[PDB]
């Protein structure tokens, strides 16, 4: 029945933890972005908030995990590792895949996918295993981390993010809450090859530092989707379509290398190859994830995370899917290119891949 | 650093009704009792202790921040809002993860477990999908009532014959009075609480849960209290501790389900796991397909055409209850023990997972 297209996509600026957005309750920050995505659509159209038929938000990131607490409650030995599958990576692209599918199914004509990150075993270890596995060094990740920072700085200098960002009003917070608008990503960082060479690895025997991994950050994003002809009837312009999608199980012991599989599978579904893709957005939680993915697929690295990624911009993990779709779409439009691949970790030990085409 | 994962022990607690026999236990007490029982069972005839376990992985557990946000920005109340989450539980994911970590050589001994419980302090989206799945395949009110009656009969027969005795770890729980207040007493609970005398006439009288629907309380399962756990080892490590390998995973598959038919995943996950194993449906001796809704099972059956005498032979969730968060471990545990009881070789386990995923697993008794 339906033909889903993206008509508007927006993100908040990304704030540091305890930074410029920290004075907002998670519900207020998400709410601002839900409203902004509707208001953008309404600027030269008939669309109103009550025309949204379904909103689907990604799961929220969360030891006190029930498996461990149970194990201790029964008197069992404390050295034993216990974890509970939850929302470690966020749901990645799931909300956007579900909204688009519900439109294709003819269940709804208008939907919003959204996500939020705020004040509402182990990741570095996995990222180090992924590095050793394919000979990724300390120097390799420092080069990549420097480049993400440079590209994000260049992107900001040239105003590349101006279209995609909804400015957000937030309280002063910090030391005094008595005092009663944020435009820019706060995580952008004034570092160099030498600076990065000085940093101490986060794990003994590791290659990643604070400069080649991202920190958890405050952010929200949302994507408004519509059936194509309903968009046209309301005077709104179709901007992108999903060409193919994939949701795959990652390797239990290399759980952050999922993008390798999800990229492979979504390309196969599309009948495409890496070189066909103009723009890639692959989440930069860890530099080794991207370099690992790149060593298998050997893309042109000048097309990968063109405006920087999470190492420079921050990692609002709960909205990653919408954040990456938002950034990819606006970079396709800015350069007038046709195809983007978006890939990332999801849930626990899953990865999603999505190919979109600008229209 | 390449292991060979095998199941060495699997146990499940009886399944209690909501506010029933296990409700006075905190989630952590109920899960903890089952984690400990799976270790104690393995330690009866071996050298194993709890401290030899290297990793425990439990499934995800279980108002929307999406809706609260939408409301706090002043937006319309009639708009539906949901959050992708742990609606179906993680199904088989914890068992797949423990086995994978052993195969990768990361650990030699691990426990997969799951819990469903509710602090003393299925939704309409689901029934809607289940009704879509029924109409799509011409499944009627009469069809699902026949299936629901049969689940109850099988469960009753299984209980009468003691079929569940080996698998179940009895659990000590607070006695609750008529008003759901504790008396101070604690009693060992042995039996699944959800079984009920059912007839075709009784079922025919029930009111559908949704306007125009075919499912009732008697052909859908209610959320229940339960936990289950499966102890996995590398086979050589099992032998070195004096334990016998009992089961192994032949093939496994995880599929993304249709967004608008999100409960029909078992059709695809079954197809794919059979293909990976080089098998057909008639090779499988025992199937465990989770009975959240009768239409899901009958839809699956219409595509794959199994012999239904091999399907949920000891009853399923319609009769036994639906402790969602431990479904994967519960079905693996029931399937393994029914292979051992009958001396048969292969079982297929299939169910919903996360939100709009489905898993299929083929296991062999060894
Ligand atoms: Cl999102
Ligand atoms: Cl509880
Ligand atoms: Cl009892
Ligand atoms: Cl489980
Ligand atoms: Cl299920």
């Amino acid at each position: 029945m339906g033909y889903p297209v993206i008509v508007e996509a927006t993100r908040s600026p990304i704030g540091k933890r305890n930074g410029w957005l920290s004075g907002l309750h998670a519900t207020e920050l998400l709410g601002a972005v839900q409203k902004a995505v509707v208001d953008k659509a309404g600027i030269q159209s008939g669309l109103h908030a009550g025309d949204v038929e379904q909103v689907i938000g990604g799961c929220v990131t969360q030891s006190n995990n029930i498996s461990r607490v149970a194990w201790l409650t029964a008197g069992l030995p404390e050295h034993v590792g216990a974890t509970t599958v939850d929302c470690q990576c966020g749901s990645g692209q799931q909300a956007n895949h579900l909204i688009a599918g519900l439109i294709a199914a003819g269940a709804i004509d208008v939907g919003i996918a959204c996500g939020i990150e705020a004040m509402s075993p182990n990741q570095f270890e996995a990222a180090e295993r992924i590095a050793k596995r394919r000979g990724i060094t300390r120097e390799d990740v420092d080069v990549f981390g420097l480049e993400s920072q440079r590209r994000a700085q260049r992107a900001w200098a040239e105003g590349r993010f101006d279209r995609e960002i909804s400015p957000i009003q937030a309280p002063v917070l910090d030391e005094q809450n008595q005092p009663t608008l944020v435009f820019r990503d706060q995580g952008l960082r004034e570092t160099t090859m030498a600076g990065l060479g000085e940093l101490k690895p986060v794990l003994e025997g590791g290659i990643h530092t604070a400069g080649t991994s991202s920190q958890i950050s405050d952010g929200a994003a949302a994507v408004l989707w519509m059936d194509e002809a309903v968009a046209r009837a309301h005077g709104l312009t179709p901007r992108a379509r999903i060409v193919a999608q994939a949701l795959v199980g990652a390797e239990p012991y290399y759980h952050l290398d999922g993008p390798v599989q999800s990229t492979a599978k979504v390309l196969e579904k599309a009948g495409m190859k890496i070189g066909d893709i103009d723009i890639v957005e692959i989440n930069e939680a860890f530099a080794s994830v991207v370099l690992s993915w790149a060593r298998v697929h050997e893309p042109d690295m000048d097309r990968v995370n063109v405006n920087g990624g999470a190492i420079a911009l921050g990692h609002p993990v709960g909205c990653t899917g919408s954040r990456l779709i938002t950034t990819a779409l606006h970079e396709l439009e800015r350069t007038d290119q046709s195809l983007a691949l978006i890939t990332m970790c999801a849930g626990g030990a899953l990865s999603t891949g999505t190919i979109i085409e600008r229209i």
